[PDB]
């Protein structure tokens, strides 16, 4: 596994409340039974947690949405997640996502990520997008990267500026990417532990899984 995948396995284990070995085995099971990538399997597990449904129910609803709309599995899972976080129906979340996709000129997955991030941050999606675009221009990151920083703030419970501070510090101290730094910070929060412990666990899992 890559460092990204190792971190995400641990995040989704924490989100589902399973053991780490159980998360790994669920991800490989989804790969085999559905023919999806590891990343897609992890997105399925994450969306199951985001929506409070069983993995089976999340897959059923995602495949239905993906087919009805003709969108990516990734986009469908993000929309399901946004609907649950917003406390609304899938149809309502789709309407919001299509509006945003049109206004910004982004793809549906990005729009859904923005809706999810804003709901978790406790802000309107216009305010979240404004802050993300400020990060994009000032830091030279992508919109997707900026939204993950907002998501980090949302999970950690800090201002965006503070999440930026912490992620850039980790980036420089560890030589990781910005997305890796965000994800480690999220992991440490979801584990109730130090960043040092989170990093240690990600590296040990990666070694246990082959390096
Ligand atoms: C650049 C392309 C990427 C895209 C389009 C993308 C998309 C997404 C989307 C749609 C979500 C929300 C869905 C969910 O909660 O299940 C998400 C959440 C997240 N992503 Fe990404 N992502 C990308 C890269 C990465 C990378 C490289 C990492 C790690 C190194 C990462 C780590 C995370 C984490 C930790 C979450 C939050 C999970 C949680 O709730 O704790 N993402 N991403």
């Amino acid at each position: 596994v890559s460092l990204d995948q190792a971190i995400l396995i641990l995040v989704v284990a924490a989100k589902l409340g399973t053991t780490v070995e159980e998360a790994v085995k669920r991800a490989l099971w989804l790969k085999t039974k559905l023919g999806v990538s590891l990343d897609q399997a992890l997105r399925i597990l994450s969306a199951a947690a985001n929506t409070g449904t069983t993995v089976e129910e999340a897959v059923k609803r995602a495949l239905k949405l993906k087919t009805k709309l003709g969108v990516s599995l990734e986009a469908a899972l993000a929309i399901l997640s946004a609907a649950a976080q917003l406390g609304t129906t899938v149809e309502e979340a789709v309407k919001r996502a299509l509006k945003l996709k049109t206004k910004l000129g982004v793809d549906l997955e990005t729009a859904a990520l923005a809706l999810l991030t804003a709901a978790k941050l406790g802000t309107t999606v216009e305010e979240a997008v404004k802050r993300a675009l400020k990060l994009k221009t000032k830091l030279g990151v992508s919109l997707i990267e900026a939204l993950h920083i907002l998501l980090t703030a949302a999970v950690l419970g800090t201002t965006v500026e503070e999440a930026v501070y912490r992620a850039l510090k980790l980036k420089t101290k560890l030589g990781v990417s910005l997305l890796q730094a965000a994800a480690i910070l999220i992991l440490a929060a979801r584990l109730g532990t130090t960043v040092e412990e989170a990093v240690k666990r990600a590296l040990k899992l990666k070694t246990k899984l082959g390096g």
